[PDB]
DNA sequence: TTATGTTTTTCTTATGTAATACGTCTGTAACTTGTTCTTATGTCTGTTATGTAGTTAATATAATTGAAGGATTTTAAGA
DNA sequence: TCTTAAAATCGAAGTTAATATAAACTACATAACAGACATAAGAACAAGTTACAGACGTATTACATAAGAAAAACATAA
């Protein structure tokens, strides 16, 4: 699922309002958005990164995706 | 030959130095809760349309409506 | 027992889409329409509370290194 807006991720209000500021609107950014850079962002800890990765894993996706052109 | 002052060395402690681990403060969010303004609606009331009941005094005094090349068979009523 | 009147029936589908003449007035009660008001339902704004997350700040732990103190050895004088 690389064709959905991030708001369709069923993300909680905290994660949605955080990731909205980083101009991250499609999963294609997030699948290669590195774990470290995701952790550096304001208001995003390990226990929320866990749920982000869990929602990704439910729909096949995950972080750490070497990828292709746009 | 031996006692003693000295100097260097090693052990001991002290301030800093850092690493990882874990608690506090604070910033956002879920959950309610009170207050005020707005709105659709149910209900009351006045006015007009309408639907019903009644009355009318030359005299007048036993329908109508078609219906029209039907044959064949069965079964009740008359005699 | 013989006429004689009634009674009943007469293939399927398919199609096959209206007619169409002919008293007045008055009084009264009832239903319907329109306007306005109050009520129940609804929406928006702000506030309290209860908790969890996030990254910072505290305490536990293991030390590096340099200053200070004790001691052993050495050289010297009586």
């Amino acid at each position: 699922i690389l064709l959905r807006p991030v708001d369709d991720l069923e993300l909680t209000v905290r994660s949605a309002n955080c990731l909205k500021a980083e101009a991250i609107h499609y999963i294609g950014d997030l699948v290669q958005r590195t774990e470290v850079e995701l952790l550096k962002t304001p208001n995003l800890g390990k226990k929320s990164l866990t749920e982000i990765k869990d929602v990704l894993a439910s729909r096949g996706l995950s972080l750490g995706m070497r990828l292709e052109n746009w």
